[PDB]
């Protein structure tokens, strides 16, 4: 997250760290959202590589013991069948991870609320991106969970020529674009939390930013629109 602030410890308890085994240790690669005690929603492109993955729930500081973390292996990966690695701009950037064990829910570990199927937010809707991703273009991961205020940019504006043009699809949510605050590498797969009827719900799964950089004026951060995938998510869980 570029132009973020450190989140309060108990703020976003559905946020997870997706990590891969690296030598004798673990490296954060992506965010995700705990949606069941044994299911995490993330981006498909986070799990393209044939790596060993683990999920960390209740995490806040990547580099120190918080006394709140639970560590769980990834048992099964279900990527959207239409996902194409060579074509992130086609969409379908979404995957479900079945955890080897059910995690314990507490103040630091809670299920993310998902929007109703088909829901589209009005332009300039209040949302927060959260994650441990780079804090500057070509920078380094945040040690502590960051948040940034990123209001939505609706499909009509986002798909216009001076924004993303045809790269953005109706199956996506754009947020931000002010040249200051954005998602960045390492936030992928994480949530965009938007306030709807008094309740934060996860309306986005972080997907991509501009090749020009993370915080780029009129290149809002692009998220898979979670409300486009409710039936698919329900079907995967019901059948695994
Ligand atoms: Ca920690």
């Amino acid at each position: 997250v570029v132009g973020g602030t450190e989140a309060q410890r108990n703020s976003w308890p559905s946020q997870i760290s997706l990590q891969y085994r690296s030598g004798s240790s673990w490296a954060h690669t992506c965010g995700g959202t705990l949606i069941r005690q044994n299911w995490v929603m993330t981006a498909a492109h986070c799990v393209d590589r044939e790596l060993t993955f683990r999920v960390v729930v209740g995490e806040h500081n990547l580099n120190q013991n918080n006394g709140t973390e639970q560590y769980v292996g990834v048992q099964k990966i279900v990527v959207h069948p239409y996902w194409n690695t060579d074509d992130v701009a086609a969409g379908y950037d979404i995957a479900l991870l079945r955890l080897a064990q059910s995690v314990t829910l507490n103040s630091y570990v809670q299920l993310g609320v998902l929007p109703r199927a088909g829901t589209i937010l009005a332009n300039n809707s209040p949302c927060y991106i959260t994650g441990w991703g780079l804090t500057r273009t070509n920078g380094q991961l945040a040690q502590t969970l960051q948040q940034a205020y990123l209001p939505t940019v609706d499909y009509a504006i986002c798909s216009s020529s001076s924004y993303w043009g045809s790269t953005v699809k109706n199956s996506m949510v754009c947020a931000g674009g002010d040249g200051v605050r954005s998602g960045c590498q390492g936030d992928s797969g994480g949530p965009l939390h938007c306030l709807v009827n008094g309740q934060y719900a996860v309306h986005g799964v972080t997907s991509f930013v501009s090749r020009l950089g993370c915080n780029v004026t009129r290149k809002p951060t692009v998220f898979t629109r979670v409300s486009a995938y409710i039936s698919w998510i329900n079907n995967v869980i019901a059948s695994n």
